[PDB]
């Protein structure tokens, strides 16, 4: 049996769903409808590895293990579609700065540095996981990338 499609839709189940560039909010629900999805994603995934090792697989148990890991394809896109991008205030930034020429800084240069603090320890608890997915790699990667970014901007006015 030919357990190409198979192989590759196990493997796209695993891909990271990038959050880069989310709002919070849309974050917390992809998370939230990831959650209620999970045990289904993960008896498609343990389905379907079976077959891809079975050497001797029929037609129809790849067929059987393809249905699922399709509608659980369908669960992750569901909570995919949650996550809604954020809006870029860098004119606002810009006006806002000009405006101040026109005419609290430390409290938020403090909260930034303490948010880069917070990511450093949370990348560090995912580096040191041996069971991290790609999507906590990637997640984490993109909060330290975000704390990083606003840092800068904190201590830069």
């Amino acid at each position: 049996v030919n357990k190409t499609e198979l192989i590759n839709a196990r493997r796209r189940l695993d891909e990271e769903i990038s959050k880069e560039n989310k709002t919070p909010s849309s974050i917390r629900n992809f998370d939230q409808a990831m959650n209620r999805a999970q045990s289904q994603i993960n008896t498609a995934k343990s389905d379907a590895d079976q077959v891809i090792g079975t050497e001797f697989a029929t037609p129809q148990q790849v067929n059987s293990a393809l249905s699922k890991v399709q509608a659980a394809q369908n669960k992750i896109n569901e909570a995919k579609a949650l996550l809604q991008n954020k809006a870029d205030n860098s004119q606002l930034v810009r006006a806002k700065e000009q405006l101040q020429q026109s005419i609290d800084s430390t409290r938020n240069y403090k909260n930034k540095r303490q948010a880069a603090e917070q990511a450093i320890q949370h990348a560090n608890s995912v580096i040191n996981n041996g069971d991290a997915t790609s999507q906590q790699i990637n997640d984490a990667k993109n909060t330290v990338e975000q704390a990083q970014r606003d840092y800068v901007e904190a201590k830069s006015n």
